[PDB]
């Protein structure tokens, strides 16, 4: 239903073999079709060409993101093979170039400023960030300073032995991402085979009216798919077909996110695609996966 699927093809980078210019076309409100090489033809909510900037990728979903201030759970995924651009889309560049910042700092910046607009209407908002890594039935805290288990509250789920950090500006958010990169660097003494799960608990409360609101925003940099992950697909289809049973428990990822998947949760699916000829085989896999989600 309220599932949006977006496709993103990254630019060809230095050193990489130059692909045939007809390997990927982008025919012609935003562009929506991707053509591989009768010729495989796909269609999505938006197809971002290689020249797409980070700011444009976020602007397409800014309004869906702020519904998480209105009690809607929002769950965003980056899916695709290793080297296709999942981490660039989610985190962005590691060097602090503001044009290369990804969805996590742009989402949080956008939330901070809608929240300040709404404070003149009597609202106060609180934001609590966590960041955890799921590698083969193990959970590590990417925000450790300085064993983790997915546990219950009621019925909420948290991660034990993980930091839950109140954030209120862009610098505190950036510092958490840089800490995540430090902890990954130390762990070398892996992340291509791991889900990275960024969560922000949003609490709102009105001053003179007896109103409160609350919702999780999740930004998920999935493990690479090549050649855990299959369980996510199974969980998404079970909900599409209104199955009496949904097997959240079959993976630590769906078990953690089970309350941000069904129900009224808005779900955003970015499929990252490698432009290269050598990767045409895994690109087809990722595009079929995305085509399947978009019909669910
Ligand atoms: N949209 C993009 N524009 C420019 N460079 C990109 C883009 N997406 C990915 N890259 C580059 O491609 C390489 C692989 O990206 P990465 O996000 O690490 O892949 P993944 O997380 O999917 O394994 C990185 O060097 C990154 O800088
Ligand atoms: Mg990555």
């Amino acid at each position: 239903g309220n599932i949006r699927v977006f496709c993103r093809v990254r630019p060809v980078l230095p050193g990489e073999p130059t692909p045939p210019p007809g390997l990927l076309l982008f025919p012609s409100d935003p562009p929506t079709r991707l053509s591989l090489s009768p010729r495989h033809d796909f269609s999505f909510d938006r197809v971002f060409p290689p020249g797409s900037g980070q700011d444009e990728v976020f602007e397409e979903i800014a309004m869906l993101v702020q519904s998480a201030l209105d009690g809607y759970p929002v769950c965003i995924f980056a899916y695709g093979q290793t080297g296709s651009g999942k981490t660039f889309t989610m985190e962005g560049g590691p060097g602090g170039d503001p044009q290369l910042e990804g969805l996590i700092p742009r989402a949080l910046r956008h939330l901070f400023s809608v929240a300040q607009e709404l404070s003149g209407q009597g609202w106060t908002y609180s934001f609590v960030a966590s960041y955890v890594e799921i590698y083969n039935e193990t959970v590590r805290d990417l925000l450790a300073t300085g064993e983790c288990e997915i546990r219950r509250a009621s019925e909420e789920l948290t991660v034990t032995n993980a930091r839950y950090v109140p954030v209120s500006c862009e610098k505190e958010v950036d510092a958490l991402l840089h800490l995540a990169r430090q902890n990954r660097a130390v762990a070398r003494t892996r992340s291509s085979r791991s889900h990275s799960v960024f969560q922000l608990q949003i609490s709102g409360e009105h001053s003179s009216r007896g109103l409160q609101c609350g919702a999780p925003l999740s930004l998920v940099d999935l493990a690479g798919s090549e050649r855990s992950l299959s369980t996510l697909g199974l969980v998404i289809m079970a909900l599409s077909n209104k199955e009496s049973h949904v097997p959240y428990r079959n993976s630590k990822l769906t078990y953690l996110l089970q309350n941000s998947l069904g129900g009224s949760a808005k779900m955003l699916m970015f499929v990252n695609i490698s432009p290269l000829e050598e990767n045409v085989s895994e690109s087809l896999n990722s595009l079929r996966f995305a085509s399947k989600v978009n019909q669910c």
